[PDB]
């Protein structure tokens, strides 16, 4: 029993964790990241963003186009179901989505949208 998870993004690019597990008795979902490496949002930032495994590739994209001012995530994105803001070393930000959101039978992943880290950090969020 628990509707919330604690992720960390480090210095190193990466998530501390690839999978997510939501219970379906949660009627919503709370994601809580944090930094704890030493480098700047400009150079080694994180987010956390949940999307389609399909809609992801794009999320990325367009995010990267949307530059740094923007959290690297282009605005009203209708594809991401959830996000946290960009941050950087010492920084914390949680955010929390509407369970009846994920269906089942679809794929779902989170990820960081910095530019490059979504090679690394990704991952997979089910709902079983
Ligand atoms: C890697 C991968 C890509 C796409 N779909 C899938 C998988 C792996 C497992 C799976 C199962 C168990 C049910 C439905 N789709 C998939
Ligand atoms: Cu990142």
């Amino acid at each position: 029993a628990q509707c919330s998870v604690d992720i960390q993004g480090n210095d190193q690019m990466q998530f501390n964790t690839n999978a997510i597990t939501v219970d379906k008795s949660c009627k919503q979902f709370t994601v809580n990241l944090s930094h704890p490496g030493n480098l700047p949002k400009n150079v080694m930032g994180h987010n956390w963003v949940l999307s389609t495994a399909a809609d992801m590739q794009g999320v990325v994209t367009d995010g990267m186009a949307s530059g740094l001012d923007k959290d690297y995530l282009k605005p009203d994105d209708s594809r991401v179901i959830a996000q946290t803001k960009l941050i950087g070393s010492g920084e914390k930000d949680s955010v929390t989505f509407d369970v009846s959101k994920l269906k089942e039978g679809e794929h779902y992943m989170f990820f960081c949208t910095f530019p490059g880290h979504s090679a690394l950090m990704k991952g997979t969020l089910t709902l079983k």
